[PDB]
């Protein structure tokens, strides 16, 4: 069944993560299914951890670190965040020495807690539903396995005796009075996330590649971390690939040739997905009107 | 300076290692360059550990876990091996029980101890120049690594007392009588072999991808790994890239646009660096004859 209407269909949905290693138009998919959404919940977020102002570039607009209306449309609420900065912003704002002699016992604490209260004012925000626009590269998925890495960290530091008090209660803070409770109930919190996360009426991710060899490898291992991650999964859009039966540029055939026999690949090893096939635009999508009839292919099988 | 020359030229190479992230006609690269090697050299060996025996999908031929004078050629032979089958090849042939206990401390022993016979080999046979053609998934580099593996291995059997002479004595057949000296024998010969990996006077790399997003960013990962193995390297050959100036096909000028911006960061990423650009031929590269011609665009810049 080709078509991310079933995204569209299951209202229990609060959060939609859209991921796959750069250069596959993602963030043109981050996008189209931010704007259908809209169209069929109260209120939507689309946020970006790509560095590269992605989003901004896509509708011609400016976005930061904090949530602006997205021009063009009633509901939809869009932010740029960069965890980098978050992390710089966050520590200063202190203990992070402590947290350092963490920071390579455990490696992306920081990058962790971060995440952690990205979410914490997400869910303030109340919207009804949000989509998370991954990173092109490195570890595509950081943010979902943020959990992990704190639950670690409170393993690290239950056995400490006191005079810790200071950065246990500094870190429960950015998370969300004293006592060795406050140390189990940040486990709580994240056991929270966690659930959340996992479960499917609530949290599921989609998968966007381009129909070649190396794209087909890294989106496997992707999968793979994923069920890893206990993360549902089941959309997968193809991007620019090109489908006129009969062209004649002897180029485009070629092409579409190898094209073709990947995507049969994928067709058979994903039978429990659906997997959308959307073409190449030979013109850069951008402006809020590119992007609305864009997102029509995502919704409605292309011919 | 575009253009494999730089190869022909250095005589004192002896190993020359060729990869990529696959899909991106390494294979053909790999031919290109064993034949105008061949050209200019006595005698030229071409191998591959792509399972995918893509050396015999490419001339026509079969080879396989020997030597082969290759139909249409003078001095160049060619062999195709694929080390899990060495690894069982040389186990059975045995002890490997201690070799799984040490497998699991030391991941991959048994796939660096087949690496080790197989240079053996190959160094017996005294060609002048030979060429590795990598695997296209997962660890392209495994084989310039296996001293560091083997190494580790001997760093965990010195402090094993006696009773694993007969491993110990087992492993130094393998690679090149008695006593503890035999075990520091081996270090001997391991440092042998890193010494001429580590000497650019006589083995460097070429790294070849195409134009595109992931394609450039895995490969990045892949120089960052060398110099870090200490490898040389200093080429870098790009294909499938689509070159005429002009062209009328809306989706061919899409993908050069792209392309174009692609080539302009690795152009200035790798001032250092022979950046090679050869075009995508409409019909797959295949027969004696076709090679030859392609061959060309690697020493010739082309336009
Ligand atoms: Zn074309």
């Amino acid at each position: 069944p080709g078509t991310l209407e079933n995204l569209l269909e299951q209202t229990s949905l609060k959060w939609i993560f859209v991921g796959g290693k750069g250069g596959v138009g993602k963030t043109t998919t981050s996008c189209s299914l931010a704007i259908q959404m809209s169209k069929v919940r109260s209120s939507v977020l689309l946020i970006s951890t790509d560095p590269a102002h992605n989003l901004s570039d896509a509708f011609g607009t400016k976005f930061g670190k904090d949530a602006r209306k997205v021009p063009g449309f009633d509901n939809l609420s869009a932010m740029e965040i960069d965890p980098n900065l978050s992390i710089q912003e966050m520590t200063e704002q202190a203990l992070s020495g402590m947290m350092q002699d963490l920071a390579f016992t455990i490696p992306g604490i920081d990058e962790a807690l971060a995440f952690a209260e990205i979410l914490k004012q997400i869910k303030s925000m109340e919207f009804d539903c949000v989509i998370f626009d991954t990173a092109p590269t490195g570890h595509t998925l950081r943010f979902l396995n943020f959990p992990t890495v704190l639950e670690k960290a409170l393993g690290k530091l239950g056995g400490l005796s006191s005079r810790f008090g200071p950065m246990i209660n500094q870190m429960g803070s950015i998370m969300g009075q004293d006592l060795f409770g406050k140390m189990e109930s940040m486990r709580a919190n994240i056991s929270e996330v966690n659930k959340q996360f996992k479960n499917p009426d609530l949290t599921t991710f989609v998968c966007v590649c381009i129909s070649e060899f190396l794209s087909l490898y890294e989106t496997e291992r992707m999968i793979q971390e994923l069920t890893s991650y206990e993360i549902d999964t089941h959309n997968i859009v193809v991007n620019q690939l090109l489908l006129d039966p009969n062209t004649t540029c002897p180029q485009c055939m070629a092409r579409r040739k190898m094209q073709q026999k990947y995507l049969a690949q994928i067709e058979e090893l994903y039978e429990d997905f659906h997997v959308v096939k959307v073409p190449q635009v030979p013109a850069e999508v951008r402006g809020t009107e590119a992007l609305k009839s864009f997102s029509e292919m995502l919704v409605k099988p292309y011919v």
